[PDB]
């Protein structure tokens, strides 16, 4: 039993625990934190690649100009930052060199047609084939989706490091975590455990019922069933996960609608840093082939990152088998570089991760969305980056946690 | 995503089926796919560096097929010492005699539960005290008949002496039974088996000739796989989750299961040497139930059925309480003060919600009347609860599938 239960130990849930435990109104309230995974962190998943480097299977970068709360958290918990180098395109295609003017040329038309999908918007002025080639040249297949408006696309482009110069946001600086953002998740976790929160990792919330308070049915990843009673409940899970529980989401919560799209990253190490030769170190290529964005980190490893249908494409390759997945990568590396396949070596060790719901966000609405939500009848609070204007970014988790904890403090009344 | 032959389950049964099939001239060049919901093969064999969180011992006398696998794959063995009770309670001293006296009555009343059967002749309280001192709470289950209980006692090393089977010898794997799983795996792979670990079978349908399997990856990825021949090398509990009308359309026997739990602890010093406990096992009434001290390396305990659940509930309530309970029950087992039991340096545990599965009582593998699907598990065998049973089921499941080809 607890007074306060948080389900979700991503950055959102852990940060809620932190604000709550920082407050005098929470003195003497026991706090329980569940997560279905065996480690805290959610979409922040740092990993050692074959003992050679720390890589980010999930969130990988931030900007102090866009993400001031996150920057403040990194400093607070004493995490070392290094420069994220992938902030420009050193090897632009001809289409990519036209991007800035092309985009600038269309911007005033956002007034009249900015609510339609970016693909239709661009197509309205350039026709289909040219719109396709231009949009594809920015490397985020999200920009092809029907539920990404032209206004949303301009926003997206200005906030991603590889293409921020297209909308003239080159001033924004970007950083990564020298030892992984998991170190921040560990630092928050250590702080909340030190203040008395109790962690139950490995349990998946299946359903919730109200009488004075709440009764939760959870299942352990080894089969162990658990029931837990709390007086106050924050579900620090994304919209997709909310939809799996029996709490009538979103009708009973906001009635807003939430989009979702998958993500994929693959990291590969090589015997020789063969890309040094071509001056690719610390650079990113954005290409039309299914690798889409190819990043070469120093002389240590390379990786690629894709979304939406290309993420599903890569996951399907993996399902067929390692060998064909690796060979497909080699074929697309050779095409991207314009050199012959046998000149791309075979990798030494690699890792990959597919996120079925890597990004979740509020769909374009005329209703303002609050940063955290509560259930009409039950007073259950819902916390996620998806509910903020930084949907898709750790910053939106911090923003949502601030509001969720504020709301819980006010319910505690 | 298709195969000629698909095996779901990469425990020792599934891997051994793949082994048999890939050895047969009839499967030369056929495409063979093996799925498992976990990210590593092995199932209920799980080694950690070296302790056994799952299966931990075998006997050459009881498990000749197992001994032959260990031999064929050059896996080394070490004496498993926990083969007699050095510190018998008064009740434990009486067990061999009392079990000898009851045994003639199995022919009359041996189909009753072991508890009923012993109560019948000794009374409830006496039966409880006796049955308890054998250390397997499976022996209290209405599902476990007197005749099955005697089979159980004769097969388990810590109490085999009780039915005149001290002669049976026991060994563990010197590098863990996972090295055996890794050997079978590397061999089926070299022969061209393809693995898809991390996928859970949800359902199957018989699309024309063949079968269409629906699977979910552990990251959510949904996958459909077509095959021409199918072995489900999963236990009955898992078969029941599928859409294949198990057990009715197969055997029509009924199947039992019970949970298991093991906890392992290490210490700055092997403190138990003071009590001459190295390489000895104690069976106690308290919740630890069977407590083993392994040379001067570590100790562990091993429980089943409702004491397995007790320990899983403890773990769920938190580490401190769990570690404290263990410390409390170790002192009572030894009859010494709590403070004489140091705090561990490290520990690990594992709960198996379906640790043992068995037929309530049968061929060694099954097949579905209508669909031709084959089912393979130690549960369908005379060695349910043992890796040997898995090897026997795989022989038969392989034989059935070769027939089908
Ligand atoms: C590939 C990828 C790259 C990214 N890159 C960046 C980047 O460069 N910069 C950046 O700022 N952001 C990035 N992000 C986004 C960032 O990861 C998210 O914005 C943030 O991590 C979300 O935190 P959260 O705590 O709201 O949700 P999550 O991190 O999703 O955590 C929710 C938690 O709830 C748990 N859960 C869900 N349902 C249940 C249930 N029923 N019971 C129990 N537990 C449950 C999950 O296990 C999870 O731990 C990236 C994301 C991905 C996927
Ligand atoms: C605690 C413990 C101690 C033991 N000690 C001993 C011992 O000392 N000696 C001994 O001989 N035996 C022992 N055993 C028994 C031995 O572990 C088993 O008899 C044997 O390993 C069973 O092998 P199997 O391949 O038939 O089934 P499992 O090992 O249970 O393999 C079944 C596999 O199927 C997979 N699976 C299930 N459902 C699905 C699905 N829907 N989709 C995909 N995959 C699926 C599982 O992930 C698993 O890998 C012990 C067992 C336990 C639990």
């Amino acid at each position: 039993s607890s007074d306060i239960c948080i389900v979700g130990a991503g950055i959102s849930g852990l940060t809620c625990a932190s604000h709550l435990l920082d407050s005098p109104a929470c003195r003497g309230l026991s706090l329980r934190i569940f997560d279905m995974q065996q480690e805290a962190g959610g979409r922040i998943r740092s990993k050692m690649l074959d003992g050679k480097a720390s890589i980010e299977l999930g969130a990988g970068r931030y900007s102090p100009q866009l993400h001031p709360h996150f920057q403040s958290a990194m400093q607070h918990y004493s995490q070392k930052s290094e420069v994220y180098p992938f902030t420009q395109l050193k090897f632009k295609s001809h289409v990519q060199q036209k991007l800035k003017r092309a985009m600038n040329e269309l911007s005033p038309r956002l007034k009249e047609h900015g609510k339609e999908s970016f693909l239709q918007f661009v197509s309205r002025y350039q026709g289909h084939d040219s719109a396709v080639g231009m949009i594809r040249s920015m490397g985020y297949d999200a920009l092809f989706l029907p539920d990404i408006s032209a206004e949303m696309a301009y926003d997206i482009v200005g906030k991603h490091p590889e293409i921020q110069s297209v909308t003239d946001n080159d001033a924004n600086q970007w950083f990564a975590a020298e030892t992984g953002f998991a170190g921040l998740i560990q630092g928050i976790k250590a702080k909340v455990k030190a203040a008395g929160a109790r962690f139950s990792l490995g349990y998946r919330l299946l359903s919730v019922r109200t009488g004075d308070g709440y009764l939760l049915q959870l299942a352990g990843d080894d089969g162990w069933k658990l029931e837990h009673r709390t007086r106050h409940l924050i579900l620090a899970i994304p919209p997709s996960a909310m939809a799996g529980l029996n709490v009538d989401f979103p009708e009973a919560w906001s009635g807003a609608r939430y989009g979702s799209l998958p993500l994929f990253k693959g990291f590969l190490t090589y015997g020789e840093p063969w890309w040094l030769d071509y001056k690719l170190d610390d650079q990113v290529l954005i290409v039309d082939n299914p690798l889409r964005k190819i990043y070469f980190k120093g002389d240590k490893y390379l990786f690629f990152y894709t979304d939406s249908e290309m993420a599903n494409y890569w996951r399907g390759c993996v399902a067929e088998g390692e060998d064909g997945y690796l060979e497909q990568i080699r074929t697309h590396l050779a095409s991207a570089l314009g050199i012959v396949r046998e000149r791309i070596p075979q990798p030494l060790a690699h890792v990959h991760k597919y996120w079925a719901h890597g990004v979740e966000f509020c769909r374009d609405s005329d209703i303002d969305h609050p940063s955290a939500l509560s259930h009409r009848d039950s007073g259950i609070i819902a916390c996620s980056d998806a509910y903020t204007e930084h949907a898709g970014w750790m910053e939106g988790g911090l923003l949502s946690a601030r509001e969720a904890s504020r709301l819980l403090l006010q319910r505690i009344a």
